[PDB]
DNA sequence: AGCTGCCACGCACCAGTG
DNA sequence: ACTGGTGCATGGCAGCT
């Protein structure tokens, strides 16, 4: 095998698998890497088995690697951004492709979901907005121009794919895009005056087409994500809020873990999207609130039926790409059968948007009857070996199967004919690809074979024979099986012809069913978790009553202590002093999350929630350097509609430098920015603020001392903290009695002055 | 799911269930014919872990029995998959002969593979120890024992408190941890891998003594210095009872156990071991560790030894001065020894497999290759004037007799296993050459018989072949087969050939198949017989491997001391550290901007330095290098400096900044002594302004006045620069920085005195806090500055 | 070279016969 | 109590395109 590096040249940046019997083997830096990612030995060659290529392809793909299969030439290529088989895809997690680039004016950006067809473009102006979008969208594969100057954004990222500047050319991209969608201009989509981002979507759509070498009819539209259509959240804020991802890397004890009790995978992906994309436009919010309130009674009724629909989104993608396997068509049929029950249940629900999803759902009765008659109840995984088309769908196929079936029934009778004639109880008719049909006597009885029996194969304890009669029916069976298997393949391709016309309507359905799932779910969550419906006010403000952390109340097992919040423009900054130990931090995060959820359209963890409009949520809660950097970002971009959450800035540098930076930040946020702010500090000197300025108030956390421990209470109440707790804590940790005594003396000395 | 009494099973399952019952909690591979099998839930679990099909075995006792299995010849692949997941596997083989057996063939469990007892090349990592350990707790302290099962190293220790015990777990890092059912402090142990809850009786003391004594061939354990250590003996007894349960052979390489005393070595808490990144960085990787920079050893047994020394610095003034000499003496000779030393290889673990009677042909070949480098190492080391080196030349041995044994017994490149023969060589056993030479009736019978029969019959398709199932045969094509002598006896028929047998070939077939089986078994006798001849000299061989490893370590530390430019430190009587132009041995190599070397001077009258200076200044580095230079000087290595003078050091502590933070400080305050080196990297954490500092101030005083330890005490609290004024023994140093207005400047140089100003705003402005806010903070700061 | 399906094997599960 | 023949996990490799 000298001649194989000649195929490595064809695409160097992609790891090359190479058939070598029943395995795929790799060379050079494609071995070093493939052992460090997948875990396999390094003889420089590594290799996976053929029985689990899909397993090992998905793990490479999920680590942001394209693979190329070789069997000789390159027959297949998978890439992180463009896979659509259900074996390479995490069920409840979006898998986006993306392109990014940079003008002398700003950035362009586009994500594709190659299964839903969800195509978005944006145009981030500064680089922090850009980074926010990268964290949020979190694409499996990023395309980017060499051009690209600001490499620190995408520097450490899976699936980077360097593209030439000419692929990002505007005019070429407008056409390719207009051709894809069947429009003359891109005005129906809202993006015709949005060139930077159009150039990203141009590069992406062209890369996508290349990975598939097929039409992508399911991609029929594009939307632009505006900035002022959304509560902007920096990456450090999405991390600290643990919306979808705990700081620990995974998915436990996160907002989605508690709010996401949807019943279809497509509903789960959509909700997680909604949770990362709070919208500022109350019209849609009041629309969601009202739907959620309407479907509350109907939740037990709807969800068992909705669960049956399954992941129709991703199935429909495999219809669009013409790769759907028999079970895919079978689940599409199963889903269709739910639609009359879903439409019946939803019919009396008094909401305009629920009835609109009801219509959007469709019924598709013809396609239900088509697949009911065309496919058997539980068809094999593949079409390969037939057994998928139903009985009595195609009169011709039935004749062929009966010619086979009856030729096979002859050979069974041949068995019993030969058994009765020869009187040899071990006689049997078997079948095998190497020999066709055969009579088999055992070795003990083989010497008494009739002398018309032609010998063919000697086993250890048996002999095999053919006779003219046998081989006659071998043909009868095999031509009838071969023709019926050909008619099945053709009739299966004909089901795509009948299904594909209604591809658009089908995509509408799956989307409606994916939104019904989200809205019914959020409905169940509100009712089941004692949430209430928040109202919106004209000027900024957050009035909360007995509010809670939506996760911590569910995840811990101690009684969760609820608190109020009163932020108006006449009271826009609380100085939270006292012990933290999770208490302040929790109070602050439950504020953001409550706000986050009002603006997702969900009910919220509280007795009452009024809330003015919010444009950004900053949460600096988690070097001194990093703290000051995240603080710099708030002070540079916070507005008077911003929600700002600050966790004890100053620790990590000198008392005075730190006290002086806290003082100046709180001042700057109360007086200049005027953001609604929870400024959690430890500096007691900072409680003198509410006197020195308008619109600042003091609240605090306390601790109660009992027995020989201490209970860190979680009730925020008015006034400054009037106690400290580090000596008390050290005492209980068993720092020498005398040390603490001297510490208490020092502590008094130091306070007395200021 | 029926009543499944003894009588309810077949004879096969009765036997399976007795064996399984003596292994209820771990997977049992059960050798049935050509397969290792599993049943009931084990098969269900095996199907999920190993990725094999869950099947069944037909029954007449209710429902069917879940089964899974794997052909015997692939057992090792699957055994690996399980032990890397941390599963024990009991291996049960067939003992008897089925053809002389009424009921089921006899079956013993012959070994148990568990993560800490594995000793095969494929499941272990060249450069990383794989210890079994055993922990146990009393009302007053801990008992703890470790075992490298593939070397014999058997150690015993009796950690005083919870936190020394935490440090020992981190250090030894057992792949498997047997522990007592009554174990109170599960916080130390829960979460670890290879956890094995064990019943109390295994930790019973008189049974420990009896079993340990027995194993070492002694009447008491006085000579080993452990007779006084019942806490730890109880650990040792459980370990050893377990070790022997897993192996089910003698373990003659376990000829000793040693006490690991508090004061024989520098003791580092869990925090210190992590902050100096000795073999693991703070990501779990081995990149940019002390070990990455120092470990250019050529043999694996050397690498592991170096890593143990690094982790346990010895306090013995004599051993250190001798190791220090060995380095200096050997510096000229590394270039020539290192390539030879390499060729010895991993002799430690090869003598393991020899001792365990497991070693394969290629283990014996590499042992023979090792012996073949001792004569070159003997010459090389003679000219090195150093007593310690010549003691290691003597202890390395030579073993010319065994070299000549393996040179005459095994061939140059043997197969992986003896399973299939071809191992033993021509000359070694005369009976063996007789037997091969009959079954080497190749170059012989088959070819001529073929010609003769083709030419006599006149049938050109005629070939002579052998197939494993039908035996030897004469083949004729189907078109010529109706012409074959009526003497030919039809044997195997195919689609297009017929194969036949004649008396002459059948007689050659019985002759060659019995010749080959005889030749195989006698080979296996000869192979096993090498272990009998080798085994006596095992003690001397273990001392060989142990010297070759220490040579690899020292020769390494000498090369490192030349290339990286280190000098020999010297020791003193009272506590103190006096570094001249010292460097962080790791940071100095990763960075490219040359390393700003610094002094340090600790002493009993200058024992606590309060370190000040900016974020990113160099405070932590200056602490870590102090500790590393201590750590290195006390493994006998040379040190990254112009001159180092270091007195004695019992423990090293470390706090690097709630209920666990404070506890960590109490541990320091209670256990530090006048000989301890204490690093506190900005501690002091309260719920208010002055809270945490007040504690740090109180702690500082306590370390200076009461404990009198050598403390490096970096803070951001400027208030602590007043310490030197009040306490005795305290002083102020700082890592310098420069102004230039709008900009940074981190000079990385340590100088006496407090910093001139704290740089919190300068660093805040560098992060990009609005210049407008930095302004108002500077305004506030002179407000605050004007109080004093 | 690729693909199918016989065989390794001790043991248990039948039927068909003492 | 037989005689006799099946039929099994997986992986090696003969037999046959
Ligand atoms: N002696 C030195 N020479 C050159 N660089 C140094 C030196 N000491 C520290 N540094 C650099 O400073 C960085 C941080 O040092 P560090 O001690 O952590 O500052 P801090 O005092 O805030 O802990 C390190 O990453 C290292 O590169
Ligand atoms: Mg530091």
């Amino acid at each position: 095998m000298q001649q194989y590096l000649r195929l490595k040249a064809q695409h160097p940046e992609i790891l090359l698998f190479y058939r070598m019997g029943d395995f795929y083997e790799l060379f050079y830096d494609d071995a070093k890497r493939a052992s460090q990612l997948l875990d396999i030995s390094l003889t420089p060659m590594a290799g996976i088995p053929y029985h689990a290529v899909e397993n090992y392809l998905a793990k490479l793909v999920n680590q942001g690697e394209s693979v190329a299969i070789c069997e000789r030439k390159v027959v297949r290529i998978v890439t992180p951004g463009t896979i659509s088989d259900e074996a390479l895809l995490q069920e409840r997690q979006d898998n986006l492709l993306a392109a990014i680039w940079q003008d002398s004016k700003g950035f362009g950006y586009a994500t594709l979901d190659i299964s839903s067809g969800r195509f978005r473009l944006s145009e981030p102006a500064d680089r922090e907005t850009m980074a926010a979008e990268l964290q949020r969208t979190n694409p499996a594969e990023l395309l980017y121009a060499e051009d690209f100057a600001e490499m620190s954004l995408i520097e450490g990222r899976r699936g980077l794919r360097r593209r030439p500047l000419w692929e990002f050319e505007i005019d070429t991209a407008r056409q390719q895009l207009n051709l894809q969608f069947g429009t003359r201009d891109l005005v129906g989509f809202g993006v015709e005056n949005a060139p930077r981002g159009l150039c990203a979507a141009g590069c992406l759509l062209q890369y996508a087409k290349d990975t598939q070498r097929t039409t992508l009819p399911h991609i029929r539209s594009i939307t632009m994500e505006r900035e002022q259509d959304s509560i902007i959240m920096d990456a450090a804020t999405r991390r600290n809020l643990e919306i979808t991802q705990n700081l620990a890397g995974g998915a436990e004890n996160t907002l989605a873990s508690v709010l996401d009790c949807t019943v279809t995978p497509m509903g789960s992906r959509m909700l997680k999207r909604w949770l990362h994309m709070p919208v500022r436009d109350t019209r849609v919010l009041l629309e969601r609130q009202q739907t959620i309130g309407a479907l509350q009674d109907f939740t037990a009724g709807l969800q068992p039926v909705l669960r049956q629909v399954g992941d129709l989104e991703r199935i429909l993608a495999r219809l669009a790409l013409r790769t759907a396997r028999p079970r895919d068509l079978a689940r599409m049929r199963h889903a269709f059968q739910q639609l009359p029950e879903l439409r019946a249940q939803l019919e009396t629900v008094d909401s305009a948007p629920v009835q609109a999803l009801r219509e959007k759902m469709g019924e598709f009765a013809e396609l239900r009857d088509l697949l009911e008659r065309a496919i058997i109840d539980t068809p094999p995984v593949l079409v390969r070996d037939g057994g998928v088309i139903a009985s009595g769908y195609n009169e011709e196929l039935d004749e062929w199967r009966a010619l086979a079936d009856g030729a096979t029934d002859y050979l069974e009778r041949l068995e019993v004919r030969e058994r009765e004639r020869t009187g040899l109880d071990t006689l049997k008719v078997g079948f095998n690809a190497v020999h066709g049909y055969y009579i088999q006597i055992s070795r003990g009885q083989s010497h008494l074979a009739p002398i018309n029996y032609m010998r063919r194969q000697t086993l250890k304890n048996a002999e095999r024979y053919i006779i003219p009669e046998l081989k006659e029916y071998e043909d009868k069976v095999l031509t009838s099986k071969g023709k019926a298997l050909a008619l099945e393949k053709q009739l299966y391709e004909e089901l795509f012809d009948l299904l594909l016309p209604h591809l658009e309507a089908l995509q509408q359905s799956a989307s409606a069913l994916a939104e019904l799932d989200v809205l019914v779910n959020l409905a169940e969550r509100a009712y089941t978790l004692n949430y209430t419906c928040p109202t919106f006010i004209d000027k900024p403000g957050i009035r909360i009553t007995e509010g809670r952390h939506p996760v911590v109340e569910q995840v811990l097992n101690e009684p969760f202590i609820a608190n109020p919040l009163n932020l108006s423009p006449q009271r826009r900054m609380l100085i939270i002093t006292g012990p933290n130990m999770g208490g302040k931090s929790t109070y602050m995060r439950q504020t953001a999350l409550i706000a986050l959820m009002a603006y997702i359209g969900s009910y919220v963890p509280a007795q009452k929630v009024e809330i003015g409009p919010i444009d950004r949520i900053f949460t600096r809660v988690g070097t001194f350097m990093v703290e000051m950097t995240e603080t710099a970002n708030i002070l540079h971009n916070a507005t008077e509609y911003s929600l700002v959450l600050m966790d004890e800035i100053g620790r990590g540098t000198s008392t005075y430098d730190g006290l002086s930076l806290a003082w100046a930040c709180a001042e700057n946020l109360a007086n200049k920015i005027k953001a609604l702010t929870l400024f959690a500090t430890h500096y007691f000197e900072l409680t003198q603020l509410p006197e020195k300025m308008e619109g600042v108030a003091n609240v605090h956390l306390d601790a109660l001392e009992h027995g020989d421990t201490i209970a860190f209470m979680h009730s925020v109440q008015d006034g400054a903290a009037s106690k400290s707790y580090g000596l008390a804590v050290a005492a209980l940790a068993g720092v020498p009695k005398e040390v603490i005594k001297r510490a208490r003396q020092k502590l008094r000395e130091l306070e007395s002055i200021s």
